[PDB]
């Protein structure tokens, strides 16, 4: 280990959030949907831009051994190109609600303010997702692995490297992270000081501070030097780089939203779709709960 008795615990407590929110079967994620002018024109445009790069085929296996395999139709100009989001909403809600659970687990997090326990949600929801999604995607495949569901890839490497969301997801995959490293970048990114509407920023600096030197450490102690001489500025660095994916998505989502609504209220809370508790009531709810 080598690490100090603050540092082992904080991992320790870490874990146990994971452990007790991150549902890596997906055993639990149930009742889901399925599919069945000038100036608009613009909109409609940079919408099929925003979905083009980020299109998935879905299989679905059956308890029984049978196959339901779903192929996305090919942009014909029309609302077509959102036959998967009413699905992706149901997957994507059903992940934060557990990332939610998992910032709650985490005594510095529920120490903080709730105001500021809201916009730390609504500032790394994306990430947190994100960074789960990793431990479940198969890079020699490109198919997120997700219990029964999965979703491959539809071919068309150096392509798909084009889309930045979809280079981090190899690269970070590349780096071959522990348990341990993937949920302290949870931590790191979660305690962002820097997030719209935080009021403690020097609280949550602290805080995201200690993670780190708690991942740099774990680092030194637990890998054969120099070899990962540099592994924690790379974590670091695609932290960064994930800021600003997220940002980029987030638009690319209300984009989206503007033509063809479709996000569910807890989305529409996270991502700012229309007092900071008072405008959160679902987030607030879940953070007063057990
Ligand atoms: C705020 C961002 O929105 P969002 O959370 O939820 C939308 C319903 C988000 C969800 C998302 C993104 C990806 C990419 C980008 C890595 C391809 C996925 O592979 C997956 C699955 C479920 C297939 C694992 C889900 P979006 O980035 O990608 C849609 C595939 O949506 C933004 C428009």
């Amino acid at each position: 280990q080598g690490l100090t008795e603050e540092q082992r615990m904080m991992i320790r407590e870490l874990m146990d959030a994971q452990m007790k929110t991150f549902d890596t079967t997906f055993s639990h994620f149930k009742n889901f949907r399925l599919p069945g002018s000038r100036e608009e024109a613009a909109k409609w445009s940079q919408v099929r831009k925003d979905l083009c790069s980020l299109k998935v085929s879905l299989q679905l296996r059956g308890e029984d051994g049978s196959v339901w395999n779903y192929k996305p139709p090919a942009d014909s100009g029309g609302k077509e190109i959102f036959s998967l989001l009413p699905h992706m909403a149901d997957m994507s809600t059903y992940m934060f609600k557990g990332i939610i659970s998992f910032a709650k687990v985490i005594s510095y997090f529920r120490d903080l303010p709730i105001e500021d326990q809201i916009s730390l949600l609504k500032g790394a929801a994306f990430e947190l997702c994100q960074l789960r999604f990793n431990t479940v995607f198969n890079a020699e495949t490109g198919t997120w692995e997700c219990g029964r569901l999965s979703y491959c890839l539809e071919d068309t490497f150096q392509q798909l490297l084009l889309e930045p969301m979809l280079k981090f997801h190899y690269m970070l995959k590349k780096l071959q992270l522990h348990e341990e490293e993937y949920v302290l970048m949870q931590a790191i990114s979660l305690f962002s000081p820097d997030r719209p509407g935080v009021l403690q920023h020097r609280v949550v600096d602290q805080l995201q501070e200690q993670f780190a030197i708690t991942l740099k450490s774990y680092i030194e102690c637990n890998r054969p030097q120099p070899a990962h001489r540099f592994l924690f500025l790379k974590i670091m660095a695609m932290l960064t780089e994930l800021r600003s994916i997220n940002a980029q998505h987030t638009q690319r989502l209300l984009r989206i939203q503007d033509i063809h609504p479709f996000a569910t209220p807890l989305m529409q809370e996270l991502f700012g779709i229309t007092s900071l508790t008072e405008r959160h009531k679902i987030l607030h709810r879940l953070l007063q709960e057990g």
